[PDB]
Order: C-alpha cells, then structure tokens, then sequence
C-alpha cells in the first residue's frame, strides 16, 4: 500500500526515462489498485501506439531508401533537409556533406530559389561527381511542398540519371557532324570531274578515266557512310599499292577541283615509286582531311608542300602549309573523337589519326604562327 | 479530526490521478495536477505530471518526422507505389494516382500485376527488379501518356523482403524527342545514300561499257545536278548540325527591314532570272535587330519553297506589316498548296509532301526564326495556295 506506491512510482519513473516495464500485479480491489491497473494498461496502450508510429515512419524512410531514383528536399530557404541514399550516390555526397549545403550549390548555374519556387523547373545538370573521368548527367525536376494553407514548406527535387541517353545523343549528333564534314571533299571532286566534263565528254583522251575516278569516289563515299554510322551504332582492309602513285591520284583530285573557279598551289615533293600495304580508301580519307585544313588555313594563294621520303622505318609523309596552327591548347585536342561536335566553333582529322593508328603508324604536327603547320605521318 | 481530512485529500488526489491516466489511455492530454507539497503522493502525482509531457513530446517529434516524409513522398514529381509480399498496392502517392487515373482507395484494391496483361510475376519481379515501359491513356483529352517504371527491392528493418517499390516516370516528351531524333539520323542515311546509289548507277553505266555514245551528256547532266543536290543537302545538314550543338549562335545588328527586304529581293530576282512574280508591300522604315545572314537564309529558303510550289505563274507575294509588338512577314503563293494533314508537319527535317525535286531548308528557316525569338507557320487551301507567316519582336 504505502509500498505499492513506491513500486508503481518506480514503474512510472521507468516509463519516463523511456524504459518500458511489465505490468504490476493488482493486489486487492483497492482504489489505487485501479490506478495500478490503469498505469499498466497505459504503458501497454502507448507502447502499441508507439511501435506503430515508428513502424510507419520506418516504412516510409525504407521506401525512400531502397528507391531507384534520387530524392532530396529543402526548407523554404533551400538548405538540404532530406536527401536519400540514391541522391547521395548520384551527387557524390553523404548525408553529412549534404545537410550543410543548398540546392543553389549545384554547379553554381545561376538560378534563384524564387525562380525555382515560381517555375517548378524541369532541368538538367552535368557533372563528374564520379571520381575519375567518368561523368554523370542528371535530370532534376522540382515540386512544391505546399501545405493546405498555401504555405511552401520547401522544395522537392527528384533526380533521374539520364547519363546514358545523353551519350546516345552525342553519338548521333556526332554522326551527323561527321557525315556532313567527311563527304565534303569527295563530293566536291565528283562535282569538279562531272562538271568540267559536262564540256569535254568527248575528248576520249581524258573522259574514260574521268568517269571512273568519279565512280570510284561515289563508291568510296558510300562505304564511308556505313563506316561513320557503325562508329556510333569501323573495319579495315589492306592491299599493296604504289604510294607515289597514290599521292598523285589524291593530289590530282584537288588539282582538278581548283581549276574552277573562285580563288593556292600544291607541289608534289615525292620522287617516283614507293610500294606499301595500306587501305586505299581510309588513307585517302586521311590525306584528304589533312590537305583540307592545310588549304583552309593557308593565306594568300597557297604554300602547301607534300613532301614524302622513304627509309628503313619506311614511309615518312609530310604536309606543310602557311598561316597559323598553335597554341598547344588546340594542338593536342584536334585528334580527339568528339572534337568536331563539342568544340567552340580547328577542323577535324581525329578519324584521320585513327585510320593512321589502325595502320600501326604515327601522326604528329608542329605549327607556329606566321610560319605554318606541318603534319607528319609515319607508315610501316 | 484533521486525520479524516488528510485521508480525504489523499483519496481525492488518487481519484484525480485515475482521471488523468484514464484520459491518457484514451489519447487525450489534460492539465498538470496540484502537487501536495510535500506529500509522497506529491512525488507520484508529479511523476505522472512529467510522464504525460514525455509521451507527448516523443509522439509529437516522431509524428513530425513521419509527416515530413509523408509529404515529401506524395508531393514529389514522380509516381511512387509500394506493395507487400503479395504485390497488392499498399502505397500510392498523388503523382502515381494521377499517372494511373485511380485513387488511393480504388488503388489499394489493386495488385501490381494489374496492368495490360503484363506477363510477369512478383516471384520473378523481385529477382530481376528490372524497369520497363507502359503506354497508357490514364489522362483526359486527346492525349496519351507513356511511363518508365523502375522496379526496386523493398525490405524491412530486418533483412527480410517487404515487397516491391515502383517509381513511374512520365517520360513521353523525352521519348518523343528520342524517337524523332533517331528517325533523323535514319533519314540522313537513306537520304544521302540514295543519291549516291543513283549517281553510282549512272557513272557505272558510263563505264561498264556504255561510256559516251548515246545518252552521255544526259548522264553527266543527271549525275551533276544530283551531286549538287547532295552538295546543298550536306551544307544544310552542317548548318542544322551547328544549330543542334548550340554552336551556331546569332549576330544581330539593328537594321531597316524594309530596305533589307528590297536588297534581298533584288538579289533574288537576279540570281533567279536566266532561263515567277515578286510583289512587295512594306515601304517605310522598320528598324529591328536581326542577323542579316541567317534571316536571308530564311527568306531565300521560303521563296525557293514558293517556287518549288508553282507551275509557272508563280505569283509570290511578299507582304509585311507591323503591329505595335510584332513585325509580320508573310510569303504567299498561288501554287499547289499543302494538305491540312501535312500542314503541322512541313517544317520537319526531310519532310516533303512529294519530292519530286532540299530537303531540310524549311527546317533551317523555322530554326533561325525561333533563334530570333519569333514564330513561323503555314496555311493552305490547296487553292489558292500555301502561305508562310513569320512573326518577329517589335518594330
């Protein structure tokens, strides 16, 4: 009695410090025994309601945890308040790192919390939040935490990883840029031949070949197409050919092309007869492009010097020009794949370098303003 | 005699206690009690007096968390829904109720397999956890939706498997872009290849043993004109490419559009006539910042369109007026016109009613206009004929 109060007092002090405890036994039908019964029943009742509350809260945070896409939410201000695992991985971040931070702290792309809360925007970030060169492209869409009153609790962003789709896009973008750039010169050749030859179809002293080199060129352009597609969706072939003859074919093409008619001189600096195993087509591609920008960059007429010499390291072919070529800012990048697409406005010749490397060859360049550019190709 | 009093006070304190605690068991909070300072019933009364505040504090905090989470998971942009070992939808948020045109109520009467006879089971959906795609109405008017649903493995606080978690992403616009871009590259291919296989089939006749005897000049004509078509096409394609890579940006300079137009149209009457009716309207200073190069691209292209659309009577009317917020340029021709079904389609790349000859051109025009923050569209009756209208900011 005096004791039962000590005991029950104890039980309740336990319940206070969060420590649950078994029921006390109802001794008599006393009036406080009713109180003992009531405290028992309370400890149990609130126990259930508690385990239940935590059960559902947990179910929620569980869903958010094992969820596939990334989710984060912020106060009206915009400091991160919630950020799930997935979002953490996508953004290269821990909950720790994230909670002292603000959505605007995403690559500092200069948009405002109010722009955000007004427009509930659907936009796309790009970052290397993944250690090495590996990148990730994330599409983040926003929504409001609006309460019934209209009050905005904060922001709710979902981040889908679209880092692949981005790729497939730059691949096809790439294909278009390529096919448009690479068909140019063969197309201009076929033009020049059929064009000059639209007057001079007779002159069988030239016409039989004319038609044939133009035919071979449109056939080259088709095998070109298939290649360029498969590049984002290549293949090599080789035969032994007379290389001086090669350069004379290739160069005679350009020669003809310039004879009509707007507004540069190229001199063969080989000698006569060099035999080497290569792919006619793809080598023609390489030389074609190198000559392309060689002429492109050359001011006032043209100093374009094709000088090729042979040794025991075999073929060493050089193409020299005027104008400028430096700095070492552009120099190293001009051979990298996505250059032509991701640029800021050089030329191309990545595919050139690659057709050279597939020949187990080397291809470098030196160039200085008001001196010109020299490209060099080394074949086995 | 005040011993009786003491008994009274105590028992009444205990009764008061049973009041408070019985009212706790029912989940209702009542005011603190009066301490018998200093009885030992004071200690108990005060203990319950605190216990209440405890239950309440904990419950309010936990509640706040649970509700933060709850709001986040429903007001979030994507469809979310959870299930149990069965697959029966246990959870579904706003966005998902919308994407699926259902209600939490009628939705929870559903199991996850309940879609278009999907042909997948829970027992093989938990293993693969792999995402896939459904196209469904589930939305209002003339429109249909497409959902990318990524499945995920749900679990408890213990290792055990709770059920499934599906996120549904309304990705119809994305899907649309993707599709049309694909068709774009496909087009570039077919479109360049077929002139090639054409010119190749000709030159191949001009060598296989038919070289320059009977139809030669005509084969050189065909082949030449065709390779020039491929030339122009590849030029257009380069331009569009620059536009797609956001490299091709504008260069604007405040110009008198009325004069610009006269220059351009003189230039045009020129470059045209060798082997058509051009009618001018403006006649007054219309100062507007444009990129003369690009804008000339546009106008020249639309004029050429007008031409490719006429028998010989042309009748191209350039008519351009100015409201207080816009310059309205319009190029009208009494030609064939355009099917109302091709009408919303003609500015598409490599889209042609029937060619018959490009073939982008019109696309470039639209894109440049859009670059000026303007608009352009077609109208047609098939008689009289098609007319294109461009809208540009101010003057």
């Amino acid at each position: 009695n005096n004791n039962q109060v000590k005991q029950l007092n104890a039980k309740v002090r336990s319940l206070i410090t969060g420590h649950y405890t078994d029921k006390l036994k109802v001794e008599d039908n006393s009036d406080l025994s009713e109180l003992v019964n009531n405290v028992n029943d309370l400890s149990e009742v609130f126990r259930l309601t508690h385990e239940n509350l935590a059960q559902e809260k947990n179910r929620l945070t569980s869903i958010l945890s094992y969820m596939t896409d990334g989710v984060l939410a912020t106060d009206r201000s915009g400091k991160i308040t919630v950020i799930n695992d997935m979002a953490q991985k996508q953004l290269n971040v821990t909950r720790e790192q994230a909670l002292e931070c603000n959505i605007l702290d995403i690559l500092d792309d200069d948009s405002y919390t109010y722009n955000d809360l007004i427009t509930k925007t659907p936009e796309i970030v790009l970052t290397r939040r993944d250690e090495y060169d590996e990148f990730i492209t994330l599409r983040i869409r926003f929504a409001l935490n609006r309460r019934e009153s209209g009050f905005i609790s904060g922001l709710i962003a979902v981040l889908h990883d679209a880092t692949e789709q981005e790729k497939e896009e730059r691949e096809r973008r790439l294909f278009v840029s390529n096919v448009s750039h690479e068909l140019r010169t063969p197309l201009t050749s076929v033009k020049s031949y059929l064009e000059a030859l639209d007057d001079g179809a007779l002159t069988e002293s030239v016409a039989p070949s004319f038609i044939k080199v133009s035919l071979d060129e449109t056939n080259r352009m088709m095998r070109m197409i298939t290649d360029l597609l498969s590049l984002s969706r290549s293949h090599l072939d080789v035969e032994l050919t007379n290389f001086t003859a090669f350069m004379n074919y290739i160069l005679d093409r350009f020669d003809q092309i310039q004879s009509q008619q707007s507004t540069e001189i190229i001199r063969d600096y080989p000698d006569k007869s060099v035999w080497i195993e290569i792919d006619t087509d793809k080598m023609t591609q390489v030389i074609d492009n190198i000559l392309n920008n060689a002429i492109k960059y050359s001011p006032d007429g043209g100093k374009v010097t094709i000088t090729m010499q042979t040794t025991d390291t075999q073929l060493i072919l050089s193409i020299s020009d005027q104008g400028l070529g430096i700095p070492k800012k552009d120099l190293p990048l001009i051979f990298d794949r996505f250059y032509r697409v991701d640029k800021a406005r050089g030329l191309g010749l990545a595919i050139a370098k690659e057709i050279v490397k597939q020949h187990k060859g080397f291809i470098w360049a030196n160039s200085e303003e008001g001196e010109g550019s020299t490209f060099t190709i080394v074949l086995p």
